[PDB]
Parts: structure tokens; C-alpha cells; sequence
RNA sequence: AUUGAAAGUUUUUUUUUUUUUUUUUUUUUUUUUUUUUUUUUUUUUUUU
């Protein structure tokens, strides 16, 4: 939902059989494009199933 | 049936010889097998 900050994502070799391995987050370094309106449109059109990452 | 007649114009002789339809005469002169086409798309080096 937030353009200026992402959630935590599982990625790497071990991300299920471990707690301290496979926790990464994304961020925009050049937010030069309007993004919040785009995210709002996407969630208002498709209504994606929000999920949480252990 | 004569004045009154009975006789092959016949035998014999090669139209033959000499002489290459011959010499010269390149089926060649030219014409680009080119021309448009991305070896491309899909796939988390990974779990009890």
C-alpha cells in the first residue's frame, strides 16, 4: 500500500526452516513517478489478497 | 506363166582416256543468385 516503504519478503536459500535467514525489504531510490495513486488504483481494481511474512 | 530368172547391203570396230566440288569462316557480345527475417519466449540453486 505504501509507496515510500515496502513489507518484508522471503528470499534466499533458507527462508522457511529458519527465522534469521531470508528477510529482505525493498525501497525506491528514485521515486520520480507518481506511485501512491497507482497503488490505490491497483488495489481498488484487483483487490489483491494482502499477506504477511513470518 | 511378165523379155526373166536368183541372189540379206551383209559382214568387222566397246564413245574410250585425262579431272578429289575444292580453299578460306572460333555459335560469341553483354547480365553480381540477391532481397526483406534478433536463435527468441516461459523457469527464484534450491527443503524434513
Amino acid at each position: 500500500k505504501d509507496c515510500n516503504g515496502s513489507k518484508v519478503m522471503l528470499l534466499g536459500r533458507f527462508k522457511f526452516s529458519d527465522k534469521r535467514f531470508g528477510r529482505v525489504k525493498f525501497s525506491l531510490k528514485t521515486p520520480i513517478a507518481d506511485c501512491n495513486k497507482l497503488v490505490s488504483d491497483f488495489v481498488k481494481q484487483f483487490n489483491p489478497r494482502y499477506i504477511n511474512e513470518e
